[PDB]
């Protein structure tokens, strides 16, 4: 267990900004990436859990910008990247997550960075936007020791993530017709078979339901900060909030398992 700050409330996770307060900076020198802004906390107690973040074909960190405060506040490193190109496929961008994950934990060990010694370098996560997403799910298939994945509106080429062993969260936006839930993000789901899992479709969702500037802040904030601790942290305070099946007008699916309570 790693438990910083008070005990959650539906409430506090729903809202704009967790306890922690949040400064970020540009990465100088990215390392096998485009480019990297890195959010970090100044008073969490301990050393925070890093998240590596990468966006959908042709976006740039502006489509996943909102999870670098609104995870770093509840007590977490979050690295937004932008690719190398913004026509990377899925393969090529859980690479560049993980040279993202690798960067945070140096920049840990480097005197001159912000978030020097902020970090715990032995808890890590990672997110991602469709293209992203297929590529987070791919960072989570090939490290294992990965303490959580999160997955907004997943596409990859291939929908078996069977090996998968990370718990791990998928939103999908109901109306998507770049990478419709039932071909993509269902199909993804449904094959993975020896972990925590957790699927969540916005109501009326387009492709961009959980972007930056999308009307479900509130639950989609309260579902991935309750994921990301109760995995990465091991916080079982937040096996009710991680594990819930949201009694919401914003979910038109719900899906869950081995989330125990």
């Amino acid at each position: 267990s790693h438990m910083r700050g008070p005990n959650p409330t539906a409430a506090s996770l729903e809202a704009s900004a967790g306890p922690f307060t949040v400064r970020s900076f540009t990465v100088s020198r990215p390392s096998g990436y485009g480019a990297g802004t890195v959010y970090y906390p100044t008073n969490a107690g301990g050393t925070v859990g890093a998240i590596a973040i990468v966006p959908g074909y042709t976006a740039r960190q502006s489509s996943i910008k909102w999870w670098g405060p609104r995870l770093a506040s509840h007590g977490f490193v979050v690295i937004t990247i932008d690719t190398n190109s913004t026509l990377d496929q899925p393969s090529s961008r859980s690479s560049q997550q993980m040279a993202a994950l690798r960067q945070v934990a140096s920049l840990n060990g480097t005197s001159s960075s912000p978030i020097y010694g902020k970090v715990d370098t032995a808890r890590m996560g990672v997110m991602g936007w469709s293209m992203g997403g297929g590529g987070s799910l791919i960072s989570a298939a090939n490290n294992p020791s990965l303490k959580a994945a999160a997955a907004q509106a997943p596409w990859d080429s291939s929908t078996n993530f069977s090996s998968v062993t990370v718990p791990t969260l998928i939103f999908a936006c109901e109306n998507d017709s770049i990478a419709p839930v039932n071909s993509s993000a269902l199909p993804i789901y449904d094959s993975m078979s020896r972990n925590a899992k957790q699927f969540l479709e916005i109501n009326g969702g387009s492709h961009s339901c959980a972007n930056s500037g999308n009307s479900n802040q509130a639950l989609i904030g309260k579902k991935g900060v309750a994921w990301m601790k109760r995995f990465m942290d091991n916080d079982t305070r937040y096996s009710t909030f991680a594990c819930e099946n949201p009694n919401s007008t914003r979910v038109s699916d719900f899906r869950t398992a081995n989330c125990s309570l």
